[PDB]
């Protein structure tokens, strides 16, 4: 949990405010408030996901998940809440991967080749074991549901990118195709030219989102987590209260008057020994290995999202 403990909602009726503060959105991300809001607008779902458990107790496919152990490594959905990308509503043509335990799940999200698709359920519903249907569920009637009903597939890390010229991305695009000549179409998105294809098959591939019209999938590739101590590397909470507001957090990150930990004070400035009563804002280093930088096709890329997920990939016929 980056900031806020597992949410304990009393109501399904409660509205989900949109908060401007970085920490505020991190807090909602912590309490899976963003999935709950994804569910409300798209599945006409009633209430919340992540009850008592929050984002840490979300279920991943696979369960043995690296980046999960790092609370500030952003999933596609957190990234969506942070506006970095958008997890699009499930359309009929987006393919549900086999593998995960979808039954019970009210929400599961998957990186497609072209983006990120969510499959949500209506109130009092939950996915069957296949994931292709929301069947009725008495366990979901309360509308305030546990985190293991949310499923994030893929070991995904999302992060502020360094944009790359399109010529660079086209180099990477074709480098992948020379690495993956076998594949013809991924998530309904044409990868190569084949004419003779086989029907969609699963595909465990590492990949990165470079901010372009699709991801680049990588067989061989090097990564190097580097620490940046940028302001997004810190969240700002009020002790006992929750996250600082939009202005309070900006003040801590610009002026250098709020309290913090070892690295936050080194970087943004803080003061110690003041007080008089009533405790202050504080900021702390988000826990993550850093910003991933990926060596691939001779290019050092700092991507929007890096992950190893399962997509569906059609193959050729010889
Ligand atoms: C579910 O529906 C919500 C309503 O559309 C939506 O929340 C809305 O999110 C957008 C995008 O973040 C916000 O848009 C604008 O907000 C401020 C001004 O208020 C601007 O500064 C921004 O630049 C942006 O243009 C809406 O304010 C916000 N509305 C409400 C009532 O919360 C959610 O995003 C939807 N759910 C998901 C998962 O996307």
């Amino acid at each position: 949990p980056i900031i806020c403990a597992g949410p304990i909602h009393s109501n399904k009726s409660a509205d989900i405010p949109h908060l401007l503060g970085y920490s505020e959105k991190i807090c909602q991300i912590d309490r899976l408030i963003h999935v709950s809001s994804w569910l409300r607008n798209h599945s006409q779902f009633q209430g919340y996901v992540g009850q008592r458990g929050g984002r840490s107790q979300v279920s991943y496919y696979p369960a043995e998940n690296s980046y999960s152990r790092w609370s500030g490594l952003l999933s596609p959905c957190d990234a969506d809440w942070l506006g970095m990308l958008v997890v699009k509503k499930a359309k009929g043509s987006d393919m549900i991967v086999p593998g995960p335990s979808y039954k019970g799940k009210v929400f599961f999200e998957r990186p497609t080749f072209d983006g990120y698709v969510g499959w949500g359920c209506g109130s009092g519903k939950s996915r069957t074991e296949s994931g292709e249907l929301c069947s009725s569920d008495s366990g979901t009637s309360s509308g305030l549901l546990p985190s293991d009903r949310v499923l994030w597939i893929g070991d995904v890390a999302c992060q502020p990118m360094t944009p790359i010229p399109e010529e660079t991305f086209l180099e990477l695009k074709s480098f992948s195709q020379s690495e993956f000549p076998d594949i013809c179409k991924i998530d309904g998105i044409v990868f190569n030219q084949c004419e003779g294809e086989s029907l969609p098959q699963p595909f465990d591939v590492a990949w990165m989102d470079v901010g372009h019209s699709h991801k680049i999938i990588m067989r061989e590739h090097k990564t190097k987590w580097v620490q940046e101590s940028s302001s997004k590397d810190f969240v700002c909470y009020k002790e006992g209260t929750g996250p600082c507001s939009e202005s309070e957090e900006k003040t801590c990150k610009t002026s250098g008057s709020c309290r913090g930990d070892m690295q936050f004070c080194k970087v943004a400035g803080c003061e110690h020994g003041e007080e008089a009563s009533e405790a202050k804002c504080r900021c702390s280093l988000v826990h993550k290995p850093g910003e991933v930088v990926v060596s691939y096709g001779g290019m050092r890329v700092r991507p929007k999202c890096y992950g190893f997920s399962r997509m569906m990939a059609t193959l050729e016929v010889n």
